[PDB]
């Protein structure tokens, strides 16, 4: 059935994501032994947030249809002190269909948007560890024409933790 053409946690070495901005949006954010690698962003407090993030290249391997899954986790506004009419919930999904498999850069706005996504559990103040909350939205964008695309997460203004990024095709 379903043909992996990327998966973020059994990656090897370095993802090699780009993140606009550098710094302070998108970090990696390690946490090990009995208890793995995150991108996170929560600047809840800062005004307008475009904080983007994007894979390298990913083949589509001639298939007209493919699915993508994330899994995330993401912090309830009602649980983050001091956030005023700034906060959110949500984060995009967006993609970029291409041939070059190593474009120099990629504005924002070459990206297509492919859905805003929710979170069916967020965490709060009361929870101390709770996978139950890990939350899985699956999406998968139409007739592919190029070689392979650029996935792009744009947060803006949400407290999210990425756990799994997994791009595959049936």
């Amino acid at each position: 059935n379903e043909v992996t053409l990327l998966d973020s946690r059994s990656v090897q070495g370095e993802l090699g994501w780009i993140a606009s901005p550098l710094e302070g949006g998108w970090e990696e954010v390690s946490i090990d032994e009995k208890n793995i690698r995150t991108y996170q962003v929560c600047n809840v407090m800062e005004p307008s947030q475009n904080n983007w993030l994007r894979t390298d290249w990913i083949t589509r391997e001639g298939a007209q249809r493919v699915y993508i899954e994330i899994k995330f986790t993401l912090r309830d506004c009602n649980s983050l002190p001091g956030v005023m009419g700034t906060c959110k919930e949500t984060f995009n999904l967006y993609y970029y269909e291409s041939d070059n498999d190593k474009e120099r850069f990629i504005r924002e706005n070459q990206f297509v948007k492919i859905d805003t996504i929710a979170a069916d559990e967020s965490f709060t103040q009361v929870d101390i560890g709770r996978i139950m909350k890990l939350n899985t939205e699956i999406r998968d964008v139409g007739p592919l024409s190029k070689k392979g695309f650029y996935l792009a997460f744009q947060d803006v203004g949400a407290c999210i933790a990425l756990v799994s990024v997994r791009v595959f095709y049936k």
